[PDB]
């Protein structure tokens, strides 16, 4: 598995602030943008872009405060990342869109398509963001290290002051072993700890037992949109995964419209990771039926 970043960084300056961005492949179609979610970045992507570059154009934002953009000091609450999303996709001057979409990436991609449904062509998605009505749907693994995230005092000691979704959830949620250079990839970004702020607020915002109750409603509102949409869906799933177990995966299989199941296999959370050619290649093959009109 690749460990490098052989892409150019892009930047556009949205809401006083540069948010970097891959973009790459041809400029006169429709665009397959990348959300990643936490603690990532575009380098989340690295490894799936060059199976859809070939085809389509691949545009891979660093969400505000993350990656390579810039670092203003926000609360880091879900909606300052809406506002930075929404104007960053204005300011490349994108119509029609395919998603591709990871944990918070995906609530702000669903988020983003339920507003404007008229410009999603497709949707590929893992490993999403769905309320967990109560602690007993969340992991029992993952149960005591998110509880503890949720707090004012440990959860920033662990997550700020110890790094923990760094050196700690993002490598227990890789099936494999992440290797050096990747985690210093991911490290950097996060280096100052004062910068880890989005990485404490961001599991403070996750839907769980009906906290916080802005983002339940709207995770709700999105997944009752996807439920009814015809979009063309992708989901892909791991064993045993982190927030979409396979008897989850089995049962969207069902209950979305029009949505393909692909089983990668061994995987937790960031199953980019753990099979990113599968991943790719499977998104690569299924985006020209996407293309026309009907
Ligand atoms: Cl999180």
């Amino acid at each position: 598995i690749g460990t490098g970043f052989p892409f150019d960084p892009h930047y556009v300056e949205v809401l006083g602030e540069r948010m970097h961005y891959v973009d790459v492949g041809p400029r006169d179609g429709t665009p397959v943008l990348f959300l990643h979610g936490n603690p990532t970045s575009s380098y989340l992507w690295r490894n799936i872009i060059p199976h859809v570059a070939p085809s389509h154009r691949c545009i891979a934002p660093d969400l505000i405060g993350m990656g390579k953009s810039d670092k203003p000091d926000l609360d880091y609450f879900f909606d300052d990342h809406v506002r930075y999303l929404d104007a960053f996709i204005e300011a490349l001057g994108l119509e029609e869109v395919v998603l591709v979409i990871h944990d918070w990436g995906s609530a702000l991609g669903f988020h983003w398509a339920k507003r404007n449904p008229e410009r999603v062509k497709g949707i590929a998605c893992m490993e999403f963001i769905r309320p967990f009505p109560t602690w007993d749907e969340w992991p029992e693994f993952a149960r005591e290290t998110f509880q503890a995230f949720r707090t004012a005092d440990v959860g920033r000691e662990l997550i700020i002051d110890q790094n923990a979704f760094i050196e700690g959830a993002l490598p227990k949620c890789v099936v494999r072993p992440l290797t050096e250079v990747e985690m210093d990839h991911y490290r950097e970004p996060f280096l100052k700890p004062v910068d880890r702020e989005p990485l404490w607020r961001f599991p403070n915002e996750l839907p769980i037992a009906g906290e916080p109750a802005n983002i339940v409603a709207l995770v709700e509102a999105y997944m009752n949109w996807l439920h009814q949409s015809p979009v063309p869906k992708l989901l892909f799933w791991g064993t045993p995964g982190v927030l979409i177990p396979p008897a989850e995966a089995a049962r969207l299989a069902e209950s979305l419209p029009n949505c393909k199941t692909v089983d990668i296999g061994p995987g937790l959370h960031y199953l980019q990771e753990d099979n990113p050619d599968l991943i790719g290649s499977e998104i690569a093959r299924w985006l020209p039926a996407l293309h026309h009109h009907h």
